[PDB]
């Protein structure tokens, strides 16, 4: 189910699998900042593309999460839910602070919609 695959998922990325993480996406699957912050895209059409874009990830960051607090939907193909992510740059120092909202659309075990809210000021 979709709550399922969104913690498999945030913990590729704990790990800094960032391939494992893309390729959690159907193929013709999307990633969305619909508040993207400045010099960056908002929509990421395409599992290639979602790569692209994550690939450099652990190369600068690396990231650890609370745990999900998921709202009860109806279809388990639909996951809504809230997190926080805490960041370390590997710069290094930068601490870095997110808190998230995200609405997730999954289907046969793969991600079809990562719509990610977060505050771009922040
Ligand atoms: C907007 C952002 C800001 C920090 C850094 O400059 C990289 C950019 C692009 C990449 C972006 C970070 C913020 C982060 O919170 C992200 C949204 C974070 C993600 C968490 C998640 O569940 O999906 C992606 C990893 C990296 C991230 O995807």
């Amino acid at each position: 189910n979709a709550k399922e695959i969104v913690v498999h998922a945030l913990r590729l990325l704990e790990n800094g699998d960032a391939r494992g993480w893309s390729d959690l996406f159907h193929p013709e699957g999307v990633l969305e900042y619909p508040y993207p912050p400045p010099g960056y895209k908002t929509r990421f059409e395409g599992r290639e593309t979602i790569w692209a874009h994550m690939r450099l990830f652990p190369e600068y960051m690396t990231i650890r999460f609370t745990d999900v607090q998921f709202y009860e939907t109806a279809d388990p193909d639909l996951a809504i839910g809230e997190f926080h992510g805490d960041g370390v740059l590997t710069a290094s120092g930068g601490k870095l602070a997110y808190d998230y909202i995200a609405v997730w659309r999954t289907r046969d075990g793969q991600i079809l919609l990562y719509r990610l809210f977060f505050n771009p000021l922040r």
